């Protein structure tokens, strides 16, 4: 058969996901609900399949891809979220994961990301804006962002201080000061509203 | 409801494909075997989803797609080749296609960058070398290539000289051994030995 690790701090979503894969014939080797232990587990285990949320706590999901991938690790490695995060399955794909599926819709394209995976393909969400219509420029600049660039702006558009945000990135405040301001340079906003219009616009 | 075009000259690819889509409740509103039209006639009947295979002639798989995108088309496009090139596909997602299947597996990863396409999703072929081991730097020489230099590379690959493929390409004999230059430049190869091993070693 086939086996996997689910990585995903959320109680429902740990629920739906373990049925989904039982229900196709996929073995659960272990289940964690936090990320600082994630390389960890996943190197002694070796599963065939892991999937990680992209929110863990500790070490974020991608900060785990990165690492599992710089060590050397060749599994399947499939991200997911909880939001949308249309923007970020490209950031996901240059780190080398296998796919990155949002949960909003449900759990069917976990099981179609596992599908292609098996098969040497990679699956990933489709922006027809950053080919088509006037949100191109927008889009690579969404591109041109740094992974922890990235983290702050979610943490800013669900409405963190600089205070909740170090604390859950583990680094300084000064650390967060540095890549809002990164950020903000980036996207070519000056103030909060600029930065409100910018998501709204892209729809994040 | 939904229906497709099918761009390819291959007649037993053609077949596979037409069985494939007509088992799959899709209709085919046509039926190409050459680029030079391509453009004009997905525009003219709007079909869901365009199935163009890499090597049409006239006008280029690849180019058709670039054009089609520049030119605002918005539905579904997938590059197919006879060939693995998985190095490719990166140079098709960059241009806006929703996925890349090569037809050497069979049909039905077809389908299912049809059905990931249907979900917001993209089938692209996925390169752990370019991630994993000590094949990434050339993994990201072949990235590097343009749209010309990958032709030529591929004809070269083939067998094809350098008059074969000014023939081919349309052009004269000395625009090819410019591309030939740059090509192995950016491949940082010498001699065809170079190339050959090159080749072999990323399996090409």
């Amino acid at each position: 058969a086939m086996n996997a690790i689910i990585i995903d701090d959320h109680p429902l979503a740990i629920a739906a996901i373990r049925n989904l894969l039982i229900k196709n014939d996929i073995e659960i080797l272990a289940e964690l609900t936090e990320g600082g232990s994630a390389v960890q587990r996943v190197e002694t285990l070796k599963p065939d399949i892991v999937i990680i949320d992209v929110d863990i706590p500790g070490v974020n999901g991608i900060q785990v891809l990165e690492t599992l991938r710089k060590r050397q690790y060749s599994g399947i490695i499939i991200i997911v979220s909880a939001k949308n995060d249309h923007f970020y399955g490209k950031h996901c794909a240059d780190a080398g994961a296998n796919g990155f599926v949002s949960k909003k819709e449900g759990m069917n394209n976990i099981i179609a990301a596992i599908e292609a995976a098996k098969n040497g393909y990679c699956y990933f969400p489709f922006s027809l804006n950053r080919f088509v219509g006037s949100l191109t420029s927008d889009q690579q600049k969404l591109d041109s962002l740094s992974k922890q660039e990235i983290s702050v702006m979610r943490y800013i558009l669900d409405g963190k201080d600089n205070n909740d945000i170090a604390e859950k990135m583990f680094i300084s405040n000064k650390t967060v000061s540095t890549y809002k301001s990164r950020l903000m340079e980036k996207l070519e906003c000056k103030s909060l509203m600029d930065l409100y219009t910018f998501a709204q616009r892209n729809k994040i």
